[PDB]
């Protein structure tokens, strides 16, 4: 079954009204949770598809995706999505799947942060299990190359570079734990010296945030010029190579880069240009192997199969 925006609007018109409220509402007091939200909707699609298998809590027979390394100690906004659903829950019964849910909030998310507005696809259904391997083999690395991240939007069936560059743009706001940038600003590749691909200016500021052998779970901001709003700045930082992750700047200099520089300059150029681009990355993202008509089940609470 095609998914159709339109849905909910007989069966739960208001969904993402709900949603939003929920969000405004968190955002109050947790100004990180809309990039927190969009990144739990990339992960549940990047593993089995938009199934909401990633709010699975662990069972006996199954381990949760929560363990993945692409998750542990990251992955946030579990109880915001359970306070949503709970409200959606509660204003149209057993109609909206967590995973049309998550995809909305993920839109929500983006749109309240002062990004493009649009109506996602919805019609997905929630798995049965979770996959935490599948998620520890999908999930792409901070330290990918360039052609390893790629690999790993093709694995998931987005082939197109302007899917790769313009989901990136994601970076456009949220955190980053030190953890993650250790090597480029120390030893980058065992090469014993910072990567060369940051900006020395950069690099300093960044050294300050993150000394050798300081806390590694302190967070950093993706976007050193709008850190919590949702727009093009990432693609001009990426040109200054101002990047934050390895996964960032290779977009713009690796030697793989012929096909991405010129998206990511097209993106810096205009904003129009980029939101176009995401909206449009988005919807395919959100069209990765959905369960739909009969499969797969409207899941109660998020974290458990009914
Ligand atoms: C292209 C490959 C990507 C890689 C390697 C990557 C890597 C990461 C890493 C290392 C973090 C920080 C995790 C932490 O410190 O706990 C992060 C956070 C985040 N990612 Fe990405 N990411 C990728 C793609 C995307 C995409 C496709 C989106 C969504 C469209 C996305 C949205 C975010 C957001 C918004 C955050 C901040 C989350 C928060 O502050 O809670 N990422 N990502
Ligand atoms: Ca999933
Ligand atoms: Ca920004
Ligand atoms: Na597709």
């Amino acid at each position: 079954m095609q998914l159709t925006p339109t849905f909910y609007d007989n069966s739960c018109p208001n969904v993402s009204n709900i949603v939003r409220d929920t969000i405004v509402n968190e955002l109050r007091s947790d100004p990180r949770i809309a990039a927190s939200i969009l990144r739990l909707h990339f992960h549940d699609c990047f593993v089995n598809g938009c199934d909401a298998s990633i709010l699975l809590d662990n069972t006996t027979s199954f381990r949760t995706e929560k363990d993945a390394f692409g998750n542990a100690n990251s992955a946030r906004g579990f109880p915001v999505i359970d306070r949503m659903k709970a409200a959606v829950e509660s204003a149209c019964p057993r109609t909206v799947s967590c995973a049309d849910l998550l995809t909305i909030a993920a839109q929500q998310s983006v749109t309240l942060a002062g990004g493009p507005s649009w109506r996602v696809p919805l019609g997905r259904r929630d798995s049965l299990q979770a996959f935490l391997d599948l998620a520890n083999a999908n999930l792409p690395g901070p330290f990918f190359t360039l052609p390893q991240l790629k690999d790993s939007f093709r694995n998931v069936g987005l082939n197109r570079s302007s899917d790769l560059v313009a989901l990136s743009g994601g970076h456009t706001f949220g955190k980053n734990q030190c953890r993650f940038i250790m090597d480029r600003l120390y030893n980058f590749s065992n090469t014993g010296l910072p990567d060369p691909t940051l900006n020395t200016t950069y690099l300093q500021t960044l050294r300050g945030l993150c000394p050798l052998n300081g806390n590694l779970s302190a967070l950093v901001d993706f976007d050193l010029r709008t850190p919590t709003i949702f727009d093009n700045k990432y693609y001009v930082n990426l040109e200054e190579q101002k990047g934050l992750i390895q996964s960032d700047q290779e977009l713009f200099s690796s030697p793989n880069a012929t096909d991405t520089i010129p998206l990511v300059r097209s993106f810096a150029n205009s904003t129009q240009t980029f939101f176009n681009a995401f909206v449009e990355a988005m919807d395919r993202m959100g069209n990765i192997t959905p369960l739909t008509g009969t499969q797969g089940q409207i899941r109660l609470n998020c974290r458990v199969v009914n």
